[PDB]
């Protein structure tokens, strides 16, 4: 019968053993979901492409076959969806309202901001200090660093950050009960409903205000959905790039020639990054799709009506593409083809270019502020998400 998925990371920060054997013998395989369903499983690198890519596939989860990977993903499909859901011609319609903040360019412009809050959550870090005894950087560095930039860009005030910050992490917490979770996560969208009234009123320079002046406004969209548009934005990224800050120290600190490397030149910041979101593919759930028609993918016939999961973990492990794929190694050679961390297509994401930037200056910036900055528990004791889930790691104690 067919093995239950999501698979379990063979250890803490290592990809599913599965993957590896998948790719070499049976790439294109059905997999046994939490309800009992089947779906198939892809896992070479040109499959995922193709998945990502092929429009007989829709992301449209109230089709038939979709797969769905807990109860509660069941219970969310029932909501109007955004554009995350959308195939075309509505995806790009509503992903198009908030594209040009997150363009090149504009990632470009906002370049001194995002070095700016870097600095200012690493002065509060050093001024906090570490005089008796280690701190969270998750806590003081890894989860404000996204959050502040992420919720300024929205329209939130200076002022608010931190709290929201605070009520945001609680939502996803794996400490928290299902009641404080719900109670965060409803007051972040009460919260947004009253910013987005105050943008009708009088807009300001952020991406609630054009919603609202852009969308709202002229009835293309209503107030509702502008806050939810706004919410995905928020929870989309968050927690990942929390967890590609915190999984980067840790990768540095288990490859000390590497972190000595980035010591002594910043600039290497680049691509650093480019091979951390290859390597600790920390977003590998969220390429599925069901078939609107038969669709044979490899030596398999996908039928009208099944679910796919496409890895991209998988794909950015895969040997065919990326020589010595298992081995972190920032001084690589790329090949053509592209690594899959933001996945692959129309609906790669949003904030590629944002995530990196925010990802560069960090990687470029701390080892500069803290040229002592250490891991303070032992690197098999750090404490990773769960095995079943998405790579990251919960806490990581430091000195510096
Ligand atoms: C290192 C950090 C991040 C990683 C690794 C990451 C990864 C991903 C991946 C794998 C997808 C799926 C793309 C696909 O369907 O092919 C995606 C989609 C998306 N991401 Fe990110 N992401 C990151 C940060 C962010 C941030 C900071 C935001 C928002 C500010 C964000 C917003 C979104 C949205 C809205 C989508 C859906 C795009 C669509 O379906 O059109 N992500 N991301």
């Amino acid at each position: 019968g067919a093995p239950s998925f999501p698979f379990s990371r063979a250890s803490g920060p290592e990809p599913p053993a599965e993957f590896a054997k998948l790719r070499a013998t049976n790439p294109v395989s059905q997999v046994k979901l939490f309800d009992g369903s089947l779906a198939w499983l892809v896992t070479k690198h040109k499959d995922v492409c193709f998945v990502a890519t092929s429009e007989k596939l829709s992301k449209v989860r109230t089709r038939q076959g979709f797969p769905e990977l807990s109860a509660s993903g069941k219970q969310a499909a029932k909501a109007k969806p955004t554009f995350v859901d959308m195939d075309p011609p509505e995806h790009m319609h509503q992903r198009s309202m908030v594209e040009p903040t997150f363009t090149p360019e504009a990632v470009k412009n906002l370049q001194p901001y995002i070095q700016r809050t870097v600095d200012d959550l690493l002065e509060q870090m050093k001024q906090k200090g570490c005089a008796n005894g280690p701190v969270d950087l998750v806590k003081e560095f890894a989860l404000p660093v996204p959050s502040y930039i992420i919720y300024t860009l929205l329209g939130v005030p200076f002022n608010d950050l931190e709290y929201l910050t605070q009520q945001n992490a609680i939502r996803t917490n794996g400490s928290s009960t299902a009641r404080e979770a719900s109670a965060a996560n409803q007051e972040l969208l009460d919260y947004l409903a009253i910013l987005v009234e105050q943008r009708l009123v009088e807009p300001k320079d952020d991406i609630i205000s054009k919603l609202c002046t852009e969308q709202v406004k002229p009835g293309n969209i209503d107030k509702s959905d502008a806050v939810q548009i706004a919410f995905l934005l928020l929870v989309a990224g968050n927690a990942t790039m929390v967890n590609m800050i915190a999984l980067g120290v840790a990768t540095l600190a288990q490859h000390p020639d590497q972190l000595a490397q980035l010591k002594a030149n910043p600039s290497l910041a680049p691509q650093f990054v480019e091979e951390l979101c290859r390597y600790h593919t920390a977003s590998a759930l969220a390429i599925k799709r069901t078939a609107k028609e038969d669709v044979m993918i490899g030596d398999k016939l996908v039928r009208a009506n099944e679910g796919i999961i496409a890895s991209n973990q998988s794909a950015n492990r895969d040997e065919e593409v990326f020589e010595n794929p298992d081995e972190f190694n920032m001084n690589r050679k790329w090949p053509p083809q592209d690594p899959l961390g933001f996945g692959f297509g129309d609906h790669r994401c949003i904030a590629e270019h944002l995530a990196k930037a925010e990802l560069t200056t960090v990687f470029s910036t701390l080892y500069q502020k803290f040229p002592d900055l250490k891991v303070a528990v032992p690197l098999g004791k750090i404490n990773y998400t769960p095995l079943n889930r998405d790579v990251g790691i919960v806490d990581l104690p430091v000195i510096f």
